[PDB]
């Protein structure tokens, strides 16, 4: 009867927190990826050609992130609207306006459908299988602070420790056992800055390791859970056209590098040709934020089909590519047509707690970005595409943004 | 107490999954079609008539699935609002744009009361009980794949096997004890294809026969189950203005043939006379999705009231019309005047664990399309209306689009 | 431990219902109506100042009914929005266009909050503390047809008697015991008609008795439950400036007449003087949608302040105004000025099922009309307000519409 | 076995009441104020610029208070919306259109996402662990009455007692042990008035008690709960440009008296100098609603950074300021630039129930008030941030409105 009573009460508790969406037990993160062969493609928002008549925020990084009953669109916005006088681009990125929102999948990001996340210009999120950690960096450039909620509520505040623009992933952070993982940089963008990885549970910072990685420039990591491991493929904004790497344990104990392809993975970025497993110095400087998902030695490599501009993008499966330096591979997949607006990238996973299979789903989006500064508009946006890989059969085509621009608010 | 223990925890679990909309009991699907006498209109949406203000998107397939606890109407747009400049028309139906999503039945297709189903210019949606599931078309027209999903999560790819245009119902699949069942076409709209059922559980393909089917045409199949099988009445786009049909059972053991009334059900078509249980040549090429419903001999037939443009609609019960030849019919309901637009229409059930009733419930809606070809605009959208039947009172009338058209965009 | 295994299961499945809003016990209905002094402010939706820009359906009659979780205003839009071109009011009130839908109370009703009821150009609505009940009719004048819903799926259709617009209440019907009750009305507005009263159960018509009420006319009956009967006190758009009723109890037998007060009120009406048990002939004809709430002898009267137009709203306790003709009254509310436009009002119940007392809570709603025909636009709209009866200190005002016409579309 | 039956019903009925968004225990209100060292920004709304094109309410006082589950912004709008000529501000703040609703923390405030709470020109609203509370005071002058709603169903009535506006908080009550308090306010605003405490349970008014405060002025208290009392920091409209503050217990025994400290905390004000512990007539007419945070001696005080206009705001630590009369203060942090502008502002608290911690968060609100009477425009509205108290690293910064105006309707 004692045994009843406990199972009776810790059932109901576990019953009272469902019914808010909080879960109870946390995300395993110990299996391996899922062995797949291509993309299928997952959701689409017409974020842009919506906004034209509808009430859409003019955003940016909309990257997802999903918890054991849904996948949300995680965004930046400066609290503007598409063919609104706000939309003038004249604010800098990093604003006291901007702020970090959420909306269903698929759904284009609306004041009527958006849920409010934090005052963030640099941000993160992701879900341990209870509650949602959110990371939100706000603040001025020379003492930016991160405010950290689990469940909503403020558990925790980082600053900057440098005084040199304090920013993170602006994609998911990795859960692993009931910890989540993420990265954060502070420092110079175009020379050596400072790099910290982050284990944090409950929305509280149990620990934090600086890397010592010299020469290497980490910068809006894309991090994924594998194997009880963390992996991030980030953005080496100062002198590599290839990504650098950094994956952990639940220790924070790290291996550091860069991807050896000569299917280079940043943009811009030289032609195709002879790798390298150090910095790649030509066109290295600048970059985008990025992928890629390791499989033993091999790679899935998401990139720009330009070498220059953030135009097109195309999956591509290089076998050796990960410690490797030949330029060629075996399958490459197309998302979106060279002669079309891509941009930001970005990975996220779907745990066996969502999916029912015994594996690590890799999924992945794509911001397409519109406006400033290559078109001739007052704004900057971006709408989104997704797409999770399966082990069956897929094809390549080109889903890109559609607005027609100049809008409106342009003339 | 191991009984007890036992039941606390599988309600437990019953209860944590119905908190996110989850059922645990599938749907049989063994109960026969209801005894009706007319139709009981269920909804009308307005869409178009509200969207000359208000956000709603420019839509095409309105059909309508239900769950164990909702009706949904699902639909398929291009991203576009109407009495907005995307909503221009020249993007050809198959674009990288186009999404299904679903509203609930009767409120105007918003992005703002919209959830996103799945990227396709082709769809399917049912509901077997437990989950949802969905299977959205998209790609090129020689390689074009079908994304299917279960609960959200992407379970299945089912890619073309003849390289043209792959396509399936634009309405809604048909469950029976777990399993729910589809029908596809890939080849010629003009000539000879190739015609697929599946078998599809928890998302994923567990069988498919290609039908034996010469010189019949399916395309865009109205599909329900009764008693345990799966009744499909399609359109014959090649030469036929009397409908397609196949049945089968659990297993995809099938029969095929034509509705052999003289009560041509499909549009363009002859005016009534001697019918056909082989394709009725007589303007039979081309055609719009329809249903039929059948008992015994006889059939409930839904069908425009002009023979050669997609203007007005009309409930028609012929008791041999299933399997006699003759032009003759017992009752007719009025649905839609023929000095007015309609366009696709569909079926759809009620099961008995949604409604109490101790058989299926028939259901069927009605697209009523506005804009191009006909009408001076640089769009075309549809509203929906939708009626069940009941074996009680009802009348003959006319529910209209009703809205004024040309649109502030087409001027 | 079987009677454990019991409990379990029927408390789980109405958890599992209750987890939809289905409630799982009948509200009794057998209390009865609270003693109260005045009337607190409930509600105020400000529709139309708010649908100046806002998408906001132009809607009448929005009555209010509520359930043990929640109160929702109902109302009839015929699928336009505000200060848009389809808002042209030269469709008239009976189309195939209109809709019976519902919003939380207070809120302005947009397609954006609103939820699909069922076609309609006449509507009641009620909740049986299990599910909601809605009426809807539609149809041709000659047969129109109440489409019967119970938890969103028709149960029933009710058609017209005397082929000559079947109506009914356009405010909430009234359950006691989990059946709930309605009234009807099929002939002449300018004549003798006939009435019936409905008793539903689940959806399903169980009784249904016509009034043997020679020289009476019922109309847009305001009903509400009180010791296990109804009261309802309706219009008399023939012969009369007083409001007739009819009581019955739960096996439909029933007792009529008038309201006797020299208070009129009904709208048009002579000044006050000698009232009648009878139908009041001076200024008899026509009328407006009212409500009375009885207590013994005597009365609350909702009426407008005009004697001539539908302006201005007072709140007006007779205590011998039920059965006794004299023109005099102990106390009156002010609740619309009336320099000010009222139009339709209606009476709505809270169980003790909802709030915990140990009475029935009278409550009543008042439809503040602009637009045609007083005012120069080419629509017509009705925004809402509510009060509820409080035996605590209580205050007169005027809670007008607050629009100012005409509108934009207008010019 | 009798054990498990009152187990499983009690728990079910928790379950069931939990559905609906109710709690089962009340809130404590028993622990202290948390130990902090700074504000973490917690929300930015971005209303007005967001309002410049999508709908959202003209708004006034969005206050936040927080349930066990989430936290709310409400506020009063008149019904009009931005950019709409009903947003045209002749209508004077106690209008019989005012009302209170509350939407999401962090979203701006739309019809499409608010719901509606009560009738209202002045309001309180609060949680105290099972349902809302709320206070909503409408009607005349000369006899305002504040209708009680508690889970949204009308409890209690307060009239006017000076029949001289009848006014109240503006921000959230404080609840504690299953009661909640407020504070009222009666009488002239340039002059000696009379206040009123006020203890409510389950909406019902238990008891209240008049201060006795000759020479004090009492307005728009900021209350708070700490160890079982509640302390209020108000407005002095009469003669103080320090801040009156009133502390009492559960049974409304009461203490009185100023914030003494040489930072003066109302705006306008005199430049900080000798402060008083009695009411500071210097610039001391008129004001600002306010609050601040009382730790022993110390008190951390939100004000303008201006002494004349409601320009900038400004958190302020005076380790003795709450007794003593110097003007020196250990640490400022920014909040708004002084060049931008601010206006009312109020404290919220996090309870344990909702935290996990083992103390009270103390957390508060800033209006930025954009239009008349300062700017050109025929509207005035307000959009807002929010901060919580944390006991990690901070930064100061500002977080301004950010609309550009002169809106469209203003021209
Ligand atoms: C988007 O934002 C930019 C930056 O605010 C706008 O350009 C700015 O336009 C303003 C007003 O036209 C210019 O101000 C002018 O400045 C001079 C100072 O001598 C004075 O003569 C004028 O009275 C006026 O205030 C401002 O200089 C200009 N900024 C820059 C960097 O050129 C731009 O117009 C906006 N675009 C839109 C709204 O489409
Ligand atoms: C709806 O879409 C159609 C198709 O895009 C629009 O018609 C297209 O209009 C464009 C721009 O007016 C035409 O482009 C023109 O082409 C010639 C090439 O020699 C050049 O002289 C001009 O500079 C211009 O770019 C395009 O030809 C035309 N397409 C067709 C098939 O006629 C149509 O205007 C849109 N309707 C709307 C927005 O109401
Ligand atoms: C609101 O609706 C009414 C009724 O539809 C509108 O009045 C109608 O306006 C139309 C078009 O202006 C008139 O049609 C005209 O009829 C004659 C037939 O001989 C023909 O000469 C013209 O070509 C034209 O089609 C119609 O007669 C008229 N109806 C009535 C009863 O007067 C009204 O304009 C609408 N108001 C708005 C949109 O503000
Ligand atoms: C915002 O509201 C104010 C107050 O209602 C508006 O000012 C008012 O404007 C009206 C109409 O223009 C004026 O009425 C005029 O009054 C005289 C009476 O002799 C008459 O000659 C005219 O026929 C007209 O009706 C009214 O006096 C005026 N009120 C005040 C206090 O000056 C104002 O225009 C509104 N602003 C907007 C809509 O931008
Ligand atoms: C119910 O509670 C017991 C004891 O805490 C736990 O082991 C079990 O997993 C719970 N069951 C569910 C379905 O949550
Ligand atoms: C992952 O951890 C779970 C914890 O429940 C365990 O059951 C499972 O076997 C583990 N899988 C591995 C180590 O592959
Ligand atoms: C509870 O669980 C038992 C055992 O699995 C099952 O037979 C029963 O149907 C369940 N009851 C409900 C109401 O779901
Ligand atoms: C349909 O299947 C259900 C399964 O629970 C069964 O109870 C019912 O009798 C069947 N009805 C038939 C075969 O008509
Ligand atoms: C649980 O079920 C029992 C047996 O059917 C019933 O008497 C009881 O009222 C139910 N309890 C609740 C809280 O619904
Ligand atoms: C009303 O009916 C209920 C049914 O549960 C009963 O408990 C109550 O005493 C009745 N009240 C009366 C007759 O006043
Ligand atoms: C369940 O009910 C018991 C008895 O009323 C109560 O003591 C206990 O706290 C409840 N448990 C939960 C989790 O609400
Ligand atoms: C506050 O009250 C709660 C009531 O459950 C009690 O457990 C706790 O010890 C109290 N805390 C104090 C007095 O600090
Ligand atoms: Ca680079
Ligand atoms: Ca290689
Ligand atoms: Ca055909
Ligand atoms: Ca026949
Ligand atoms: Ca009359
Ligand atoms: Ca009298
Ligand atoms: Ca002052
Ligand atoms: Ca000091």
């Amino acid at each position: 009867a004692d045994r009843l009573e406990m199972i009776i009460n810790d059932n109901v508790s576990t019953i009272l927190a469902g019914g808010s969406g909080t879960g109870s037990v946390t995300l395993a993160g110990n299996s391996s990826l899922c062995p797949i062969s291509g993309w299928a493609i997952y959701s689409k928002d017409n974020g842009i050609r919506i906004g034209s008549k509808g009430d859409v925020f003019v955003i940016r990084e909309p990257f997802i992130s999903c918890s054991h009953l849904e996948c949300r669109t995680f965004f930046l916005t400066q609290g503007a609207l598409l063919n609104d006088k706000h939309s003038n681009g004249t604010v800098k990125d990093r604003s006291p306006y901007r702020t970090l929102m959420s909306c269903p999948v698929g759904e284009a990001p609306s004041p009527y459908n958006s849920r409010f996340e934090s005052v963030a210009w640099s941000a993160s999120a992701c879900h341990d299988g209870i509650s949602w950690l959110t990371i939100g960096i706000s603040g001025p450039d020379n003492g930016a602070v991160a405010v950290v909620k689990y469940n909503g509520i403020i558990t925790d505040t980082i600053k900057s420790w440098r005084n040199n623009i304090l920013r993170t992933q602006e994609s998911e952070c990795a859960c692993v056992n009931g910890s989540c993982f993420t990265v954060m940089t502070d420092g110079p963008s175009n020379g050596q800055a400072s790099y910290k990885i982050f284990k944090i549970e409950k929305g509280k910072v149990v620990k934090s390791v600086e890397l010592n990685a010299p020469n290497y420039h980490y910068e809006e990591c894309s991090c994924y859970p594998d194997a009880g491991d963390i992996m991030c493929v980030c953005r080496d904004n100062w002198h590599g056209s290839n990504r650098p790497w950094v994956s952990f344990n639940q220790n924070l104990e790290y291996q550091i590098g860069y991807i050896c392809s000569g299917v280079f993975g940043d943009n811009p970025r030289p032609n195709d040709g002879t790798g390298s497993c150090s910095p790649m110095s030509s066109n290295g400087a600048y970059g985008v934020k990025g992928f890629s998902f390791k499989y033993g030695n091999g790679v899935w490599i998401g990139r720009t089909k330009s070498t220059s501009s953030r135009s097109g993008f195309e999956m591509i499966w290089d076998p050796n590519g990960w410690t490797e330096t030949d330029s060629s591979f075996s399958v490459k997949q197309d998302i979106v047509e060279i002669t079309d607006w891509s941009g930001y990238s970005g990975s996220f996973v779907q745990h066996p707690e969502m999916t029912g299979l015994d594996c690590m789903r890799p999924c992945f989006w794509v911001e397409l970005i519109r406006g400033r500064p290559k078109e001739n508009t007052i704004w900057t946006s971006g709408s989104s595409i997704s797409f999770c890989g399966v082990n069956s059969d897929t094809v390549g085509w080109s889903w890109p943004d559609g607005a027609e621009l100049p809008f409106t608010i342009d003339k």
